[PDB]
Formats: structure tokens, C-alpha cells, sequence
DNA sequence: TTTTTTTTTTTTTTTT
């Protein structure tokens, strides 16, 4: 009948043993999903992966949930078990959850992943309905849940509600006190009355799920809200944060009942509010448990809103690109534009636990007040559906946004981040949620004057966008590299390029000489070299989704859906889509295959040069030398001509190539930026060539 | 000029939620008088201080009666709150238990003894 | 980061 019936018919009766299944019949991933991997034995020097992967393989009559062995946690590391892919399980096994009532669960613990099917069928039915049940869970654990397939502080899943509402409550006697009141009153307050606070700022989510303690919802999510003059950071704790996270927004005013106050947390550090008037209680913290009764936290709305009494309104500190020019080297502030640029989803690991990864995407915001955008580092938001969806044709908004700044080097690295309260948010035409704020008018009006004018913005989306321009000054490149062996291996290569995960990126310097370079036209020589080693490496390879498409509305879900991040469960393509060369370059000149030769004339390795300068550049002297990859601007043409009378991009190339000439036998310390884009695809292209 | 005149008007302009004084300076102690402290809720769990007390700073301008928040009844109880120290206060309010108001003080910082305490400045209001 | 339930409080004014 089916691959699934069978080997589960065949292994049901043999629990934790592993046989290799009577049949080997390849089966379509619809899904996967990754959630902790508690009640292992972490007695085992190898500790056992810290979180686990369900994988809900699909064959021609059913699809049965099944369980990665988390040994075969590698696979999906490396993006090499993705959705839509086809396998051939090797090796099952079966084991029955101690805490649930139902059949075997099939464990793969070998498989051997092929390519994307040709057939995906989303409407098979499944053969064990407890997987159908709507609150989805993990196969394993009595109360457990599923993380997000990547990083830890995105939303995923279905215990995430948002059907709350506004409620209409009755204030005929409720008992309302302020947080000065608590705050000169907590220690010796029994009973702590009710609070009317309204949310000021609202920070992303945050895991503290271990994995040995038992723990339900490890979700805790810091709310900085306000009421009356006095500002504290209320905590919300346990499975609270996935049934209100979704709902509240900043600027609801909450009525919290039946909480806990307590001490601030040592190493918790509560934000300035805009307002300065406010005091900023940091003494004691609210802290919200969810309790029997669904009392303790209540919403109401702006009409059961009384003026009679005080509430800190939501202000915000709109800036534009001029006022940024200014700004010091840390001052939040609110950023408003049209968005003008989107990078991809790169992964950063964290210091913390080497286990989890941040989830960075390199944006850039367009205004009126300046010719550059603020080149926003924006990190997930535990905002998935903006986060991931975001195209550069549309009106976005980030809140809280941190500056940073770098006199160092002579491009001064002016370009913000986003903080633990970071928010985002794609305003309407008009700006409706935020039309109330000056500065959003200013913008808007800009927006409708240039459409007006009949002018467009040169949209790019993703491609290879390394932001930081590394210096003109090796010796401060190296200073910024304090005892990290800046210098990497000619042959460590290799292993560099086998360490990233999915989509990690990371920078290295190579010492070497310029071996050859050949010209890639995008589409005045096309081809020269310089002139049997121990080993050579082949990474002059320069992916499609490397390159910077233009953006085109007709084509946006397409375009987004090729810089995102891998999507957890299937979904269906909507028609045969189009094909990612068919969209232009946002790229003016071709990229190259320079081969650098090692210092010792033993090991070689290929990399390529793709440079995001256009022929202005090189005319105006915009860039640092011609072997560099980013302008100072750091941003994509503005196309403000399209094509210019100067030199063509043909013309640069030939020139880059007389350049690199130049560096005939100078000993050089190339910047080489190394990213896994995927599966095992890996790009290694190059940034900076310093010479002496 | 003056320091009562600046808060006063500062915060009449200002909302009057617990007004900073914008600018601090030492004030000078010239009375400190006691009275029922009646027109009170006093069902709060921490009940209230059954007296309160009208502290009369002058500043070298003028000298103006504060009502001291019930709150920094210690600083008096302790006697650190007496004629001729001259303090700091750090927060002000504007009741009004109406015409003009009642500069409340709702913190402070006493200092040493000062040496140029005047009798002689005239009341703010009459 | 986690973390719930319980209560305790005595005393000198008004007459119209």
C-alpha cells in the first residue's frame, strides 16, 4: 500500500531497535521542525544536540510525522534537508512516547537526500490522525512545542493565539494604585492591588528552555509599560508568553490583576522611555504568571480610556538619514523610509550558546533628506510575518534602533541596529498607524511627490551585500582582529568553508599572490595571469542568488521568497514561477576569478571578485582602490541616468584586470568573505586586496 | 530670578505631574509648623501619617510655606528637617486644597547649617 | 531567571 505503512507494521512491535525497513521507496519532506531535545542522557561526552528536528515525510497514499535521529541533525544544519527535497530513509526504528496514549513513532536514523520532487501533494491524507491534531506538538515530551526552524526568537507553531480582543471592563470599584505606590509600598503590601498600565515598549521573545530542566513554554518576554508617571519593566513567564505575544501591541493600555512583584533582575537593563519626565522605577519589576482564572490580564479599549486620568502616551524619536549625519555613537532612535534595499537572512552564531544563531538581514531605508539610505542591521523582531516578508517597494517602519559608528576607517561605518524593544512595521499608503507623527507626513508627502514627478528608486533585493567596508589600513584591520589569527591558513580554507552552517557568514584574510584573473562579464583584454602545488581549491563560483536582482512588483512573492529564510512546511508554488536570471542585475560591472597563490608557492585556492562599485565610482574615486569591493557608499546605484558617457562597465573591466597586474608579485592580504548560501552550496568571494 | 518664582510658573506651564524643579538650588529652612493632617483617604493598607507639617523655605527672594509630602515625615520626625539647614528639594508638585496653589515638596535633600539665613525676605504671597 | 498561598489592628468625648 504505502512505504509508511509498512515499515511501521514492520518495526511496530520492535520498540528502540533498529532495522533497516523491508523496502527503500524515496519520500517527500512536507515539513520540519525543531524543537528541544530534552530527556537525553547528557552524561555522553558527545553532548546530544540541544534541540531535535520532526520531519513529516510524505508518501504517495499517507504522510506519517517521523523523528530525526538527532545524529542527522547535520542534514538540516547544512539546509541539505529542506522541504520539497525527496530521501530514502535506510535505517528506522520505533519508540512510543511515555506521556501520550498512542501508536510507535517512527525514528529515522539514516538517510540519503536527493533532490525536489516533482509531485508534491498537500492534500494526502494522514495515517495517524493524533499528527492531525490542530494544537500541532512535538512527537516526543508530554507538553512540549515547536522552536522556530532557525533561530530561537521567532513565534512558530500554533500554541501562538491571537484572538484576543478588547474587553470592555467595568472600573465601577476596582481598586487602582500607581507603580510609585508599589514602588515606596511592595514589602509589606500582602495583597498588591490592581494596575491600569499602558505598554510603552514591547521587547522580542526569549528561550530559556534547557535542556535537562523540566520546563513548560520557557517563553519569557519583557513589557515596558507605564502607568501614570512611573514606568517599570513588567516580565511575562512561562506558557502567558504564547497567549498574549501576538496580541499586544505597544500602545494597549493593560489592566493587570493578581501579579507578582519582586526585585530587578542584576543584569537586566530597562530602555529609556522618549519621555523624560517619566521616572524610571528600576527597583522592583512586575512579574506575570498565568494564573487559574483569565483575569490577570485585561485589555481595554482607548474609548473605556479616561482623560481624567494620566497615561504616558507613545512617543517616538523619528529621524532622518541628515539628522543621522549628526548623531553620536549610541542614541536609539525611530527610522522611517521607503525601502530601497533588502539583504538576505544571514546567521550569526552567539557567544552565549554556540548552538543557537541570531537572524540578521542587512536593509537599506530611503528618505528625502539624503542621497544615502541608514543601512539598518535588522535582527529578528519575534516578527516572522513582517520580518521574512519585507520587499523593498513598500513603506517600512523600525522603531528603536541603535546607532553605531566607526571613525577607524576613513568610509565612517554610520548605520544603526536594532535593539531588544526593536519593532517593525509596514505602514499603509498613506502612513495610517503612524500618519499621526510630523515626520511621518514629511515622508509620505515625499513619496507622493516624487511618484508625482514620475521617479523611481533603483529597488535591489538580496544578493551578496557584505556591509562592513573593510578598511584602506591593514594594520587597523588587523587592530580590529585582537589575537584572532587574522591571517587564516591558505589550506584551513577547506575546513573555514566546511564550518558555516546554513546561511552563516564569517571574514578571513588570506596571504597569497594574485595567480591569474579572468573577467566574468554580467552581461581591453577578457583574460591574464601573473605565472603543480600540494592542493588547490575551487571556490570561484558565483551562485544566482548571489547577484542583486532588480526588484519588480509583478514578480514580489517570488523575488522575497528567494532571499528568505527555508519555510518550515510546504507550500504549494502558485503557478509555474519564473526563473531568477530573467530578472536584471542590479549590478553595473561583471564580477572576476582571481587566483591567489600561496605565500610559499604550495597551496592555491580560486575565489571570485565580485565588486558592487559602478563605473561612477571608479570616475569619481568614490572607492578605496580598484580592487576593493564596496564603495564608500556602500550602496547600490541610484540609477540616477542608468547609463552615463563614462567609461563602460567593459571598460572598468580589462582596467581591474591591468590593476591586479599591477600587484604582479606584491605580497597582499586579501579580506575573503566566506558564506554558505545553502544545501552544500558555499560562496567565497573576495572584499579587500591590501598591499603594501 | 527667584527659585520659588521659577517653579511655580514652571510648573504652571508644564503638566503638573510631579514637576521637577528644572533648576536646583539650596533653600534655606526658616520654619517648620504642625498640623492634623485631615481630607485623607486613609483606608491605604500603609495608613497615613496622622500629622503633617508646612516646612517655609526662602530662597533669598522670597520665602514661600511648602507642604511637606506626608511621605517625608521621618526627615522630621528624626529632627533632620529643622530651621536653618538649608536643603535641596528635587521634585515639586501644585496642589491646590483654588487660588494660586500649594508648592508641594515631594523629596529633598537636607543639608549642613546654613550661615546666611534672612528673616527679611517678604512673603511670595500675602 | 523563575517562584505559590492564607489575617490580622489598637484605641477617654460630647453640649444644640
Amino acid at each position: 500500500r504505502s512505504w509508511i505503512q509498512k515499515v511501521l507494521e514492520q518495526i511496530m512491535d520492535s520498540p528502540r531497535q533498529c532495522v533497516t525497513p523491508s523496502e527503500v521507496v524515496p519520500v517527500t519532506v512536507l515539513a520540519v521542525q525543531r524543537y528541544l531535545l530534552e530527556d537525553e542522557p547528557r552524561d555522553t561526552v558527545p553532548k546530544p544536540p540541544l534541540y531535535c528536528y520532526d520531519v513529516t515525510i510524505s508518501d504517495g497514499v499517507y504522510q506519517e510525522k517521523c523523528y530525526l535521529d538527532p545524529s542527522l541533525n547535520s542534514l538540516v544544519y547544512q539546509n541539505i534537508l529542506k522541504v520539497g527535497i525527496q530521501m530514502r530513509i535506510s535505517r528506522v526504528s520505533c519508540l512510543y512516547n511515555e506521556k501520550r496514549i498512542g501508536q510507535g513513532i517512527l525514528c529515522i536514523d539514516n538517510v540519503h537526500c536527493g533532490e525536489t520532487s516533482d509531485s508534491i501533494s498537500l492534500e494526502t491524507p494522514f495515517r495517524n490522525r493524533a499528527h492531525q491534531e490542530k494544537p500541532e506538538r512535538p512527537l516526543r515530551g508530554g507538553k512540549s512545542h515547536y522552536l522556530a526552524l532557525w533561530n530561537n526568537e521567532d513565534p512558530y507553531g500554533d500554541i501562538w493565539l491571537t484572538d484576543k480582543q478588547p474587553e470592555e471592563h467595568n472600573f465601577s470599584d476596582t481598586k487602582i494604585i500607581s507603580l510609585s505606590h508599589l514602588e515606596m509600598t511592595w514589602t509589606n503590601r500582602r495583597n498588591f492591588p490592581a494596575l491600569l498600565v499602558r505598554i510603552l515598549h514591547k521587547s522580542k521573545l526569549r528561550y530559556y528552555g534547557k535542556p535537562d530542566k523540566k520546563m513548560i513554554e520557557p517563553y519569557q518576554t519583557f513589557l515596558e509599560v507605564a502607568d501614570s508617571s512611573g514606568t517599570v519593566s513588567v516580565i511575562m513567564w512561562n506558557a502567558l508568553c504564547p497567549e498574549w505575544y501576538k496580541s499586544l501591541r505597544v500602545g494597549l493600555v493593560l489592566l493587570l490583576q493578581d501579579y507578582s512583584v519582586k526585585k530587578s533582575y542584576p543584569f537586566r537593563i530597562q530602555p529609556v522611555p522618549v519621555d523624560p519626565q517619566i521616572k524610571l522605577i528600576s527597583t522592583m519589576e512586575i512579574c506575570l504568571n498565568l494564573r487559574d482564572p483569565p483575569t490577570n490580564i485585561i485589555i481595554i479599549p482607548e474609548k473605556q480610556v479616561k482623560p481624567e486620568w494620566r497615561l504616558p502616551k507613545l512617543n517616538h524619536r523619528f529621524t532622518t538619514r541628515s539628522e543621522l549625519d549628526d548623531m553620536p555613537e549610541n542614541c536609539i532612535c525611530d527610522v522611517i523610509g521607503l525601502l530601497v534595499f533588502v539583504g538576505r537572512v544571514q546567521r550569526s552564531k552567539k557567544k552565549e550558546n554556540r548552538e543557537d544563531f541570531w537572524s540578521y538581514r542587512w536593509i537599506h531605508i530611503a528618505d528625502g533628506t539624503s542621497e544615502q539610505p541608514f543601512i539598518v542591521e535588522l535582527f529578528s523582531t519575534s516578527q516572522p510575518e513582517i520580518f521574512e516578508n519585507i520587499y523593498p517597494m513598500a513603506y517600512f517602519v523600525c522603531t528603536q534602533l541603535k546607532v553605531v559608528r566607526n571613525d577607524n576607517q576613513v568610509p565612517k561605518l554610520l548605520y544603526l541596529t536594532t535593539t531588544n524593544e526593536s519593532g517593525v512595521f509596514i505602514t499603509g499608503h498613506r502612513g495610517q498607524p503612524y500618519t499621526y507623527d510630523a515626520k511621518v507626513k514629511n515622508f509620505i508627502q515625499w513619496i507622493r511627490t516624487k511618484s508625482d514627478s514620475g521617479e523611481q528608486k533603483n529597488m535591489v533585493i538580496g544578493g551578496y551585500y557584505p556591509y562592513p567596508p573593510v578598511p584602506e589600513t591593514f594594520s587597523k584591520y588587523s587592530s580590529s582582529i585582537k589575537v584572532e589569527s587574522l591571517l587564516t591558513a591558505i589550506s584551513e580554507v577547506r575546513k573555514e568553508i566546511e564550518d558555516l552552517q546554513y546561511r552563516e557568514q564569517k571574514r578571513i584574510a588570506i596571504q597569497g599572490i594574485i595567480t591569474a584573473i579572468k573577467y566574468i562579464p554580467h552581461s581591453i583584454s577578457d583574460r591574464w595571469e601573473s605565472q603543480g602545488l600540494i592542493d588547490h581549491l575551487h571556490y570561484s563560483r558565483v551562485y544566482p542568488e548571489s547577484i542583486p536582482r532588480k526588484f519588480m512588483f509583478e514578480h514580489r512573492k517570488f523575488l522575497s521568497d528567494q532571499y528568505n529564510s527555508q519555510p518550515a512546511k510546504y507550500v504549494p508554488p502558485e503557478g509555474r514561477p519564473p526563473k531568477l536570471d530573467d530578472f536584471k542585475s542590479a549590478r553595473s560591472l561583471g564580477h572576476f576569478e582571481v587566483t591567489i597563490l600561496g605565500l610559499n608557492h604550495e597551496i592555491a585556492i580560486d575565489v571570485a571578485f565580485l565588486p558592487m562599485y559602478c563605473p561612477e565610482d571608479i570616475r569619481t574615486s568614490q572607492i578605496d582602490t580598484l580592487l576593493t569591493s564596496m564603495n564608500y557608499s556602500c550602496a547600490y546605484p541610484q540609477d540616477t541616468t542608468g547609463n552615463d558617457r563614462l567609461p563602460g562597465p567593459r571598460a572598468v573591466a580589462g582596467d581591474i584586470i591591468k590593476a591586479a597586474t599591477e600587484l604582479d608579485r606584491v605580497h597582499i592580504v586579501g579580506i575573503l568573505d566566506i558564506c554558505n548560501l545553502g544545501n552544500n552550496k558555499v560562496e567565497v568571494y573576495l572584499h579587500k586586496i591590501y598591499s603594501p
